[PDB]
C-alpha cells in the first residue's frame, strides 16, 4: 500500500470518519489528471487507493475533502480542502502517509515516507 | 489592508523571509485566475497584496512556494508548495498563517473585524 | 521586548483574546518558579512580560490557560493548559506562538536577532 | 490499552524512534507523581504505558522527550519537551492517543479520545 491517509479531528478529538479524498497526478500536459479516490474509514485511514503498478513517479496532489466534512457536522469551514502536493517516487518507490489534523479554520499535514 | 500572508519556519525558529506566495481567484470555467503575488518581508509578512475593491467574495487559494525556500536554505522538502484554498464570505480582514517544516505543514486563517 | 506570546484559535480563526499565560523559570531545586504572566490582548498577544535585565539564560516554562479560554467560549476542551518549556540560550527576542484547537495544540518558537 | 503515544517527524518525514515518554499523575499532595514510562518503536509508537486496572481517573501528564531526540540526531532544539496535561477518565474510561509532531523549534500534539 504505496499510498495512505489518515485523518484526525482537532475540534472533536477523534478520527475524521467519511472524509472523501482525492488523488491527482500531472500529466504530460502539464494539467491534473484524475489518479485514485476514496473515503476514510472509521479510525480515520484510507487505505487501497493504488498499487504498486500504478504508483508510478509524478507530481501527484492529494485533495481532502474538509468542506464538506465540516458542513455535514453541521459547522461552516473556512477551507475548501487539505492537500498536499508533491513529486512521488522520484529516487525509486517510497510508501507514503499523509497525515492530516483538522479544525474548522485551520488544517495542518505531515508526510511519513518509508522504503 | 483585506489579505495579508505571515509565514513562518519551525525549524529554524523564524520568519520565512523571500518566500514567493501566489493569490489566485477562482473563474467560472473553475480555472484559478492569477489575482496577486509578492514575497515575504523580513517580518515573514506580505502585505499589500490587493484592495478592499479588488477582494470579493469568491473562492481564493493562496500557493506559497515552500520548495524554492527550502531549496534557498539547503533543506531537503517534500512538498511541491502549499496551496490554501478558501471561500472569502460585515467588516473583514484576513490574515492567512503558515508554519512550515520540510515535510509538513500548518495553516490558519485569523479573519477579523 | 525580549518575551512575547501570542496565541491564534483554530476553531473560531480569529486571535485568542483574554487568555491567561503565566511563566515560569526553573530553579536550582528544579521547581518552577514565577517570572511574569498577564492576559492576551485584542491580537491575541502579550507584551511587556519581562525586561532585558531580568531575562537571563536558563530553562523557562510559558503555561497557557487555554482551559479557561475555552470555558468562556462553551466550547469543550481536552487539555487543562499549555505547557511550553524551552532553554534561552547574540541579540535575540523571543516570541511563544501558540495556535488552539480544542484537542490539539501547537506551538512554535520565533527567535530573532 | 489505554493510553498510546505516536510521534513523527516533521524534517525527515519519519517516525520518531527511540523518543522517551514519561507520565505523570497529579497526586492527592498536588504533585506530580511518577505513573509510567517507555520509548517509541520503530514506527514511532510506543505501546504497553499501562493498563486498565492502572489508568484511573486522575490529571496526568505526558511529558516527551523530544530534546534528547534531537540532540541524538545532532540538533540542538528549543523546547524541552512536548507535552499534554489532561483529565483522563472522568466520565468513564477512555482510549487516548496522544499524537505529537516535532521540529526542532515548535510541536503540536492532538488527542484521539475513543469508548
Ligand atoms: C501522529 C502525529 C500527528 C498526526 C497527524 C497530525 C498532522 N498534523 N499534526 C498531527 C494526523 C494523523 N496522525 C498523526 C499521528
Ligand atoms: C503554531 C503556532 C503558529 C501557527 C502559525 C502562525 C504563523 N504566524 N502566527 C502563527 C500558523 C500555523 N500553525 C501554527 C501553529
Ligand atoms: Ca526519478
Ligand atoms: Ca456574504
Ligand atoms: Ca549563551
Ligand atoms: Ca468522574
Amino acid at each position: 500500500c504505496p499510498l495512505m491517509v489518515k485523518v484526525l479531528d482537532a475540534v472533536r478529538g477523534s478520527p475524521a470518519i467519511n472524509v472523501a479524498v482525492h488523488v491527482f497526478r500531472k500529466a504530460a500536459d502539464d494539467t491534473w489528471e484524475p489518479f485514485a479516490s476514496g473515503k476514510t474509514s472509521e479510525p480515520g485511514e484510507l487505505h487501497g487507493l493504488t498499487t504498486e503498478e500504478e504508483f508510478v513517479e509524478g507530481i501527484y496532489k492529494v485533495e481532502i475533502d474538509t468542506k464538506s466534512y465540516w458542513k455535514a457536522l453541521g459547522i461552516s469551514p473556512f477551507h475548501e480542502h487539505a492537500e498536499v502536493v508533491f513529486t512521488a517516487n522520484d529516487s525509486g518507490p517510497r510508501r507514503y502517509t499523509i497525515a492530516a489534523l483538522l479544525s474548522p479554520y485551520s488544517y495542518s499535514t505531515t508526510a511519513v515516507v518509508t522504503n
